[PDB]
């Protein structure tokens, strides 16, 4: 039994991986077929099973008889080995049928290598470890959707199950959307009547009939993927005055106050994580040898100029003449000129290689073929000539002469490989674009772009394993699915493409959900093909994990490295930065110590170059805290007429009314029709413009007399020159509907009147400077992506109408469509894809839109299905192209977007400050201090009579049990309130309202107990009492209304029930931990208001844009524009920009609108809608991501501090606990409270801080003796002003023991820092 010493060497170990490896390609190889069918291959990979089986139960045993049972069992990888051997084992020797439990488990094995390379352990443990703080949030989140899934179960409890069924003929309704018979709800048109009964909008499965497929649609709505269909569906279902109330809080809340949380709490892990030992050592070690690297470089020049400089003094008294010319060859391949020279050269084939497009001319195809071959050779021989200039060790050293090197190799084999079998082409010679990157090099951002290439090649291992861990976790998901889906997808209808059967398309289809685009979809056919509605509903559960865990562990792999290495970059260039000035100042210190023989002027040489760059230290809020966290982990390891027109803009109350008309301009903007220009509400308004306008230029003429006064001229001029235009005919109307749109620039003038938003836009815009070199190489590596689609896919996204045709001379006369069982004669015609790649501005469009999700499985169907330039699709014909957007994907939506987040979370500056010289010793210090300084001991009122009535009261209140009562009382009637279920029995709902009487009248008997006990003006007086009040009082007046009959059309009342809804508030304050969180956040969001300001701005403009462009737009069904998304009114321009900003179908709604579509016919133009929708929705998300995005990062680094919490020593908490014991023993202030007390108080106070054992008990006593006693005054007199505030002052930077003298100096500093308090710490101090 010593096969651990001679059966568990690294030879052995190999032979288990390779049986892991074999295993998964027999796994990946499987083909799964429909009812039974069955491939050879399926039986020749079937007959393997069992080998694998064995070799895996015989691992299994030497690893038993090595190590024993319940300490083999006790590692959880080895519980895993053990349980899918024993599955196996089961499986082999299993005859019975329900197997399936059984067969699902094999599709662990590709885990099994995760075990055998301790590696991959600690990569996972290391991305697993910052995924327990967001529990919580999940946590959280789920309450918010059980919340929303109780309302609406509360209002469209079976609202979609109505349908225009035309005469009940066979019972098939002529439209897919709901009814309602007459009301504001949408009507049938034609012969057809709304019967009852249809399955719903998607087989029946998004509806709210009870509480699970509640849950299940407001699930599906918070992941922003079809929400705008279910709201359509509500909106012609019961009218569209009140639905949006609950869909865009409902949006908000579960989608943008989900994603700031997971950032923030992700952001703050980051940082904690940053600054332990071993990522510092680590850290500690890169700069060594990055500062190493510098010395070497310069001595190496050093030594090669004496090298140039003793062989011109060896030759002035062969194999030596051959030597001069390395030498001076050397010398030109590091001038200036030659590095310029070889830029413009780039920059030339960048540009040579970027026209190339559909149907260009044979003459500049040529020429671009022959340039190709030039820039080749010119290419190499610059590479030739500077490696033999340099030398093939030192041409090597530098990474990007790799990458050059690399390229240079790839151009030649696609060269070869190009004329012996001229198809496609791989595109590496686009890459040589990326060789512009030395644009950075003249400039002074060349160090930090480049320290964070240096970390991306430092952890790049790292790097590898987080993305193979992610690969084979997309593998497991991908046989999961093949195991549930295999073959189960061949409907009545088409195949799905985005099916289960074959594992490249399992694999497709779990990556896109993993993209979380049309993931609904997927969903839906999944849950039909497991039986439907009925049966088979449980099958979603893969989905929602396959969401869950998907959407947030990208977000947790791509943040981290972004994060990990941008904070590695700024910190190693501003070492480099610091290290270089203490180089300099001590070098010219230095400087006048040699020459002793006359007065130095060095010393003021560099006492006036000191200063001048010192106010460069921006020292934004994530280096400060992470110096903050530096010190602590260090500090705990080692302790273990002029004048006429000048005086009217001088006057107090002439902004303010300025700021009034702009107001009244934007909202008389706001309010105007589009559709009917001839009415009389835009007559009006037009008056009304006049007023404005002659307003504005008067206010304007008296300021010039004395860039946003030039934004007010273009205002100005526009509106002037429209009217002089107005007093004509129509003459050119398009410049006259281009004026008239000029005047939405009316708000932006509030910018500059308010100071506030002035700075919030200051910050912003200085938010957007700061990621310019990001953006720039982001767009280079978007054109070089884009050049590559072209070259491509140009010219292959041409299809015909019917696919029996595949050339566009075939694609002529009628052909027979064979749709909804009617085969009528439609017209053929040889038509285009909506996004194609013909050119590269189209390919970069193409490549925004699949950046952005939307629609990007379309794009890759067809870059599939794509033949050749001038031939129809065919299914399938190229899958290997995918790779090309998987590698888009990788690298843009998930790599560069995730650092573009980071840069702004680690520079964020501090704004509340804007000075970094206010106490330099206290940042939460200062915060816990001014805790005690504002929060009182409160009370909780313990009346004061006793005598016989009110103390029975408030003991029974005040009880615990009571609590107790109410809160299991409160939480079973959420039990109750999501019991209910469309068609439920009439007893069923006699029950139900029955229940719902009862607790609504013991909540009353609760709330008139309390006001009996405790009193009207001090029940009142807490902010939750009162809304338990209201409740209650909301649901008696419900049950009022109820009971009598209720109104039909007098008064509609039926929003009260969300009273009782809200009973589920009641129960969040028993957690410790997200009540805490919610409120930080919330305070912060009402402490950030003008970012919401400047963001309704942003909507309001982009609104009244849209409204006059896109306004007089024809409303047709089976498009974008329609009665549920259209540009009409300010509510739907509204609406329509919400949708596109979390983005459903923006580029659809683009191309909805674009300088063609058929106008409405009661507008004027006949031809309305303009190509601007392009610039308009680009410009649009853009702003509308950015925005967001900075108010997230303000959110977060508003909270930063408690973020990074490292609970051990915290103060904002246990000041709570302090109250709150206090409360409990004092029933009123009276000024001072007795001595005794306060002994048992440090026994109950929280351990954390004051006490946790026995012996620290010791050094409280030396905090209450051994100094300044209380005792002089009276010693019936209080002490928290004296014990919180000494504990606070001791358990961090404790001063006063050291010394023990020099009380009276940290006396005048706190002082000094408390200098306007009013006076009131005074005397607390002592
Ligand atoms: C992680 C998820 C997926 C990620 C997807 C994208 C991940 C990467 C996405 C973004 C990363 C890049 C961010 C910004 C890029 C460049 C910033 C500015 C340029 C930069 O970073 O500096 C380069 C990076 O080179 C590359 O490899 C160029 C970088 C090209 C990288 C493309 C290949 C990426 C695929 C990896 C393949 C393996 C590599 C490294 O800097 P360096 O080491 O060359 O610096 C030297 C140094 O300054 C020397 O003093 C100087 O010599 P002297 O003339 O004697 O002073 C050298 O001059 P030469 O340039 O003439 O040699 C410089 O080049
Ligand atoms: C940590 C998680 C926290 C979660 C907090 C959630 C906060 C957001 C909650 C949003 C709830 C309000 C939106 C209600 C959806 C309205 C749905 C609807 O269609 O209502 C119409 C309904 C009658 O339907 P109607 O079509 O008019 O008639 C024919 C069919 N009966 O009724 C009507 O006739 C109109 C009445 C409905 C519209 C007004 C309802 C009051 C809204 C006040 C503002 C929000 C109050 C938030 C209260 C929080 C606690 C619930
Ligand atoms: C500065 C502007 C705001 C800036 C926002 C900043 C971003 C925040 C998030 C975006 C908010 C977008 C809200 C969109 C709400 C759309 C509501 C809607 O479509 O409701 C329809 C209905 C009126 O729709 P409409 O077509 O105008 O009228 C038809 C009858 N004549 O609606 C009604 O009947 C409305 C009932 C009264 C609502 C008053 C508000
Ligand atoms: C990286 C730097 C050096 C590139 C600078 C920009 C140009 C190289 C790009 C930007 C605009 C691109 C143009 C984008 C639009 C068009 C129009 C296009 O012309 C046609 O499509 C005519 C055929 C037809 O539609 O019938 C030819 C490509 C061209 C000029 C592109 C050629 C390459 C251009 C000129
Ligand atoms: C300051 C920002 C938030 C813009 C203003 C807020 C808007 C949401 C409000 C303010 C004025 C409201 C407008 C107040 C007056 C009207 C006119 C109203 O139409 C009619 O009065 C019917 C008369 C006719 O049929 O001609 C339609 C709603 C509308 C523009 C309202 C739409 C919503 C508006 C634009
Ligand atoms: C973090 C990353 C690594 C996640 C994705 C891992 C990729 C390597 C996966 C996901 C997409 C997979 C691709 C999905 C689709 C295809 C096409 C397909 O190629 C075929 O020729 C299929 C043959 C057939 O038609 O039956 C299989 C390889 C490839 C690109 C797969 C190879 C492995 C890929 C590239
Ligand atoms: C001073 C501004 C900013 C506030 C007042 C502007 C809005 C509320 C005013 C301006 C002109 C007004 C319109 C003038 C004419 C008509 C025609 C008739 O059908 C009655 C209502 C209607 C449609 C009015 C509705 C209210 C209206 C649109
Ligand atoms: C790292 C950054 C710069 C990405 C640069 C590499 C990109 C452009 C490379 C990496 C892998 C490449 C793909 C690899 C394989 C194929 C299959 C071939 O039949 C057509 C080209 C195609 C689809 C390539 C297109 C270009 C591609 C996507
Ligand atoms: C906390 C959980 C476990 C218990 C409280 C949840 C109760 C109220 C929920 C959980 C699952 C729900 C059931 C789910 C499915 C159906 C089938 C439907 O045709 C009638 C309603 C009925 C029977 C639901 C009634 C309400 C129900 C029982
Ligand atoms: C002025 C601001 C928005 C700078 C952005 C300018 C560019 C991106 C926008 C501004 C106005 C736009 C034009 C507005 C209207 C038309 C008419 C249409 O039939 C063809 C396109 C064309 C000619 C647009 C092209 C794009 C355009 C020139
Ligand atoms: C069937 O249609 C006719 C007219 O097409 C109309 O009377 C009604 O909708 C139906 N007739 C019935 C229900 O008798
Ligand atoms: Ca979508």
């Amino acid at each position: 039994k010593y096969a651990k010493r001679i059966t568990e060497w690294p030879p052995f170990e190999y032979m288990i991986l390779a049986t892991i490896i074999a295993n998964c390609i027999v796994l990946a190889l499987e083909q799964h077929l429909p009812d039974g069918d069955k491939t050879p291959m399926s039986e020749r990979l079937d007959d393997t099973e069992p080998y694998f089986i064995g070799i895996f139960c015989f691992e299994a045993g030497i690893k038993i008889i090595a190590l024993g049972f319940v300490s083999y069992l006790r590692n959880g990888w080895n519980v895993m080995d053990f349980v899918v051997v024993l599955t196996g084992i089961l499986a082999t020797a299993g005859t019975d049928f329900d197997l399936r439990t059984l067969r699902a488990v094999r599709v662990l094995r590709p885990l099994k290598l995760v075990s055998g390379i301790p590696s991959l352990q600690v990569v996972l443990k290391s991305i697993m470890k910052a995924m327990v703080p967001l529990l919580q949030i999940g946590l959280l989140l789920f309450f918010a959707i059980l919340m929303f899934a109780i309302i609406g179960l509360e209002f469209y409890m079976g609202k979609f199950h109505k349908a225009c069924f035309p005469n009940s003929t066979d019972a098939e309704p002529v439209g897919d959307f709901p009814c309602g018979k007459e009301a504001p709800a949408r009507l049938c048109e034609g012969d057809t009547e709304c019967r009852e009964y249809w399955p719903g909008p998607n087989f029946g499965i998004t509806n709210f009939d009870n509480i699970l497929f509640a849950i299940l649609t407001v699930f599906q709505c918070i992941t922003m993927e079809g929400w705008t269909d279910i709201l359509y569906n509500t909106n012609d279902a019961a009218g569209n005055t009140w639905n949006w109330l609950y869909f865009i809080p409902l949006i908000i809340i579960g989608s943008f106050f989900m994603l700031n949380l997971v950032l923030g709490v992700l952001s703050g892990e980051f940082a904690k994580e940053r600054e332990r030992v071993e990522n510092r050592r680590a850290f500690l070690k890169l700069r060594r040898q990055q500062q190493i690297e510098r010395e070497l470089n310069g001595y190496l020049e050093w030594i090669f100029k004496a090298e140039e400089v003793m062989l011109a003094e060896e030759d002035r008294n062969f194999r030596r003449k051959e030597k001069m010319f390395r030498f001076f060859i050397r010398r030109m391949v590091k001038a200036q000129s030659f590095y310029w020279v070889v830029l413009c050269v780039v920059a030339l084939n960048t540009l040579c290689v970027a026209m190339v497009h559909y149907n260009q001319p044979r003459r500049l195809t040529t020429t671009l073929y022959f340039a190709e071959f030039v820039f080749l050779g010119l290419f190499l021989t610059e590479m030739s000539l500077k490696m033999y200039g340099l030398g093939p060790r030192s041409y090597f050293r530098s990474s990007f002469n790799c990458f050059d090197f690399g390229v240079i190799v790839g151009s030649v084999f696609e060269v070869v490989w190009a004329a012996i079998k001229p198809g496609s082409s791989f595109g590496i010679s686009v890459l040589r674009a990326l060789r512009l990157l030395r644009i950075f090099k003249v400039t002074k951002y060349w160090s930090s772009l480049r320290n964070l290439v240096v970390s991306l090649l430092n952890s790049m291992k790292s790097i590898i394993s987080l993305l193979f861990l992610l690969f084979l976790f997309i593998v497991v998901f991908a046989l999961l699915g093949m195991q549930l889906f295999g073959g189960q997808f061949n409907f009545q209808d088409e195949t799905p493409t985005t099916n289960f059967d074959t594992f490249p398309a399992a694999i497709l289809t779990v990556f896109q959900i993993l993209t979380g685009e049309d993931w609904n979809a997927v969903m839906y056919h999944g849950i039909e093909s497991q039986g439907g509605v009925s049966k088979g509903m449980f099958s979603s559960f893969y989905f929602i994990v396959l969401t869950l865990f998907g959407n947030y562990t990208l977000l947790n792999v791509f943040l981290a490295i972004a994060v990990d290495n941008l904070a590695n970059a700024q910190e190693l260039t501003k070492d480099e930065e610091e290290m270089e000035e203490a180089a300099n100042q001590k070098l010219a210190l230095q400087k006048a110590k040699e020459v002793a023989e006359v007065s130095p002027m060095s010393a003021a040489n560099i006492s006036i170059a000191a200063r001048q760059q010192n106010s460069a230290k921006a020292r934004s809020v994530w280096e400060q805290r992470a110096s903050q966290l530096r010190l602590q982990n260090l500090r705990a390891s080692c302790e273990a007429l002029r004048r006429f027109c000048h005086y009217i803009v001088t006057m107090r109350y002439f902004e303010v009314v300025i700021l009034v008309v702009i107001a009244l301009s934007s909202i008389a903007l706001a309010a105007e029709d589009p559709v009917r220009t001839d009415s009389p509400r835009n007559n009006a308004l037009k008056y009304l413009d006049y007023i404005f306008t002659g307003v504005f230029t008067f206010e304007m003429v008296i300021k010039m007399i004395d860039l946003w006064n030039i934004l007010d001229f273009i205002v100005v001029s526009g509106a002037l020159v429209a009217f002089a235009f107005s007093g004509s005919k129509g003459k050119d109307i398009n410049t006259i509907k281009s004026l008239r749109v000029l005047r939405v620039l009316r708000p932006l003038k509030t910018i500059k009147r308010l100071p506030k938003l002035k700075a919030v836009f200051d910050c912003v815009v200085n938010s957007l400077k700061n990621v310019l070199n990001i953006l720039i190489v982001y767009m280079l590596f978007m054109f070089i992506f884009a050049v590559i689609a072209v070259q491509l896919f140009k010219g292959k996204f041409f299809y015909c109408t019917d696919e029996s045709k595949e050339l566009e001379r075939d694609c002529r006369g009628q052909y027979l469509d064979y749709e909804k069982e009617e085969v009528e004669a439609q017209p053929r015609q040889w038509k285009k894809y909506d996004f194609h790649y013909d050119n590269v501005l189209w390919a970069l469009l193409t490549l925004f839109t699949v950046s952005t999700g939307e629609g990007w499985p379309m794009v890759l169907k067809h870059s599939v299905d794509a033949t050749y330039e001038e031939q129809g699709p065919s299914p399938g014909y190229r899958m290997e192209l995918s790779i090309f957007y998987v590698v888009y994907f990788v690298v843009f939506p998930f790599f560069f977007v995730n650092i573009f987040v980071a840069l702004i979370i680690i520079t964020f500056q501090e704004q509340g400050d804007k000075v970094m010289s206010e106490c330099s010793l206290e940042k939460n210090e200062r915060a816990c201090i001014d805790f005690a300084i504002s929060a009182k001991p409160l009370t909780r009122y313990m009346p004061q009579n006793r005598q016989s009535f009110q103390y029975k009261t408030w003991t029974f209140v005040v009880s615990p049990p009571f609590e107790y009562f109410i809160m299991a009382m409160i939480a079973l009637n959420t039990v109750v309130l999501m019991m209910k279920f469309y068609d439920a029995p009439y007893e069923y709902e006699l029950m139900l309202k029955c229940l719902n009487i009862v607790f609504t009248s013991m909540f009353s008997m609760e709330c008139v107990l309390k006001i009996i006990a405790f009193g009207v003006l001090n029940y009142f007086r807490d902010a939750w009492n009162v809304f338990d009040f209201v409740t209650v009082l909301g649901s008696i007046t419900d049950i009022l209304v109820t009971e009598i009959a209720e109104t039909n059309n007098f008064i509609n009342l039926s929003f009260l029930r969300l009273f009782r809804a809200a009973r589920l508030i009641k129960l969040l304050r028993q957690g410790y931990t997200i009540r805490i969180l919610l409120w930080t956040f919330v305070q912060s969001f009402k402490a950030l208001p003008y970012v919401c300001l400047l963001i309704a701005m942003l909507f309001f403009i982009y609104a009244i844009i849209g409204m006059q462009v896109f306004g007089n737009i024809a409303l047709d069904d089976d498009t974008s524009i329609n009665r549920h998304n259209n540009f009409r009114t300010f509510l739907q321009a509204l609406m329509l920009l919400f949708r596109s900003a979390t983005g459903e179908a923006w580029h659809e709604i683009m191309l909805s609108c674009l300088s063609n579509q058929a106008c409405d016919e009661q507008a004027n133009a006949t031809e309305c809608g303009s190509d601007f929708a392009y610039f308009y929705f680009v410009s649009f998300i853009f702003l509308c991501s950015f925005l967001m995005l900075n108010l997230f990062v303000a959110v977060i680094m508003d909270n930063f501090e408690y973020l990074t919490r490292d609970s051990s020593i915290l103060g904002p908490h246990h000041l709570d606990e302090f109250i709150r014991v206090w409360a409990e023993y004092d029933p009123a202030a009276c000024g001072r409270i007795s001595y005794n007390d306060m002994f048992e108080m440090l026994k109950h106070m929280s351990p954390p801080l004051g006490l946790g054992k026995k012996c620290p008990a010791r050094v409280a006593y030396k905090r209450l003796v051994r100094m300044n006693m209380p005792i002089s005054n009276e010693d019936m007199t209080v002490h928290f002003t004296s014990t919180l505030m000494a504990l606070i002052r001791t358990a961090l930077e404790i001063k006063l023991a050291p010394a023990g003298t020099k009380q009276h100096q940290c006396d005048a500093e706190l002082r000094k820092e408390i200098s306007v308090v009013w006076a009131n710490l005074p005397q607390k101090t002592l």
